[PDB]
């Protein structure tokens, strides 16, 4: 079956509409491709670093092209022959992160609103078929377009993210927390000066929350960027 | 004379509403202050060192007390006795950054317009005259609110900021742009890994233009982040 949604009965605006797509299993995740094109995510370490050196930098998404720009409506593969339309949302947005070893991605992504269970790597098309994204990760039922429009932006460095959920209303500084602002002070006189090297490259740090943050630290916990995330969901983001 | 504006009629919602403030001039340039409250461009090198710590962090701004939240409207200080009333505007926004040599702040920042001509630290109020802001910088009539509301961040570094204005449609990477993105790619190769230190410390980068860039380089300019700035004005923005 070369049916890329895991519900057996099709849900929501369907077209006839064929859109090519390979399918794979490892272990017991099934994922989907585009050609050269997958999900970051759904590759082995030993894929991921082949790809790393020869790829556009979208959030999450491998891929040897560019991708076309994404207007107001997309078609998303269901069936060989089939696939559904879906209005691209702007306004409710999600936050995807990735690292392929080199650049460590992040985008505050627009979303569709599907019932569809679609895997990821699934094709994401335009009018005229051409590749604008593909399926990576999804709140609820609303799925991530990740493209080059919206926020975004990546860390230079081969360390893979912390994700991390500090508690409400807490004091954030690098990968740590605090109860208090005083406290996160006194902890910022204990530490030395940021330091980056060969030897010991950033880390990349998404803090999920009502306040959503985006942080570099170097390897000993100091703060070198820190970005106050507003208007995306951080919360609840499944990598499919 | 106690007038926080230029122009010698006052134009707008003008409306008697009493607001402290103190005039200063150094130079030949003209500034106002609430108390302690002060505009960050607006102070010589020794004063910036000595407000540094005993200051909270909003961009641009200087003071020893948090600010109150950004209501749907506020007072801004005409003279002693007036004040205009205006709109805040969420949807047009204009970027802030400032160097306090501890922190490289930014932000994108909600605007009014105005027609009158306001000086920079002149203070903005909300109904019950608690203070929510301090004028900065204004881009055409649209002046900048600098609060805690709003996409922002910061960088922890000594160096002040470095403002460029990258060519249309140029590859930005780091402190220098390039024609195409394969040019990125040979002078990344060239380059070692980033070092950061206390005797090297990282450089804020800002790239004004129609995809402007807010950028963290080591002192050879190898990139340490990259943020592309969507929904906010960043080239006429002035320092009143
Ligand atoms: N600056 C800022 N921008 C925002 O958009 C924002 N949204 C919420 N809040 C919270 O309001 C309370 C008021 O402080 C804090 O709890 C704060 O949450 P937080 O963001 O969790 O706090 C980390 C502290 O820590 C501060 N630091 C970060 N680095 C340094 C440093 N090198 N030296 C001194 N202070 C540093 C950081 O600026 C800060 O303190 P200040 O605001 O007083 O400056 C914000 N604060
Ligand atoms: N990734 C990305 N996100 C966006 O939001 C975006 N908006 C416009 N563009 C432009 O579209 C063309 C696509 O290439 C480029 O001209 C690009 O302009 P630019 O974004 O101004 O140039 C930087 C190049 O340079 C890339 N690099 C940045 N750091 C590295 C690095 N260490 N090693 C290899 N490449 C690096 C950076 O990813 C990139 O090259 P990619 O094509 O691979 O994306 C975007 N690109």
């Amino acid at each position: 079956m070369g049916r890329t949604v895991l519900n057996e009965s099709n849900k929501g605006l369907v077209e006839n509409f064929s859109i090519p797509a390979e399918l794979h299993e490892r272990d017991g995740k099934r994922f989907a491709s585009f050609g050269t094109t997958v999900p970051i995510h759904c590759c082995t370490p030993e894929q991921v670093a082949e790809f790393a050196n020869k790829t556009h930098h979208y959030c999450d998404v491998f891929t040897e092209q560019v991708l076309a720009p994404l207007d107001e409506l997309v078609y998303v593969r269901i069936d060989e022959n089939t696939a559904e339309k879906v209005f691209i949302n702007r306004s409710k947005r999600i936050l995807l992160v990735s690292s392929d070893g080199v650049l460590a991605q992040w985008r505050s992504a627009p979303t569709f609103e599907s019932s569809n269970r679609f895997l990821a790597g699934t094709p994401i098309v335009n009018k005229d078929g051409d590749l604008v994204s593909v399926v990576t990760a999804r709140k609820g039922n609303h799925y991530a377009v990740s493209t080059f429009e919206g926020e975004g932006g990546y860390f230079e460095t081969s360390q893979p993210w912390k994700v991390l959920d500090p508690p409400e209303g807490a004091a954030v500084y690098g990968d740590r927390w605090f109860p208090s602002r005083e406290e996160v002070r006194a902890y910022t006189l204990s530490l030395p000066g940021a330091a980056v090297s060969a030897g010991s490259p950033p880390a990349p740090v998404l803090h999920r929350g009502g306040s959503g943050r985006l942080v570099l630290a170097d390897a000993r916990g100091r703060q070198l960027s820190h970005h106050y995330l507003h208007g995306v969901a951080t919360t609840d983001v499944q990598y499919l």
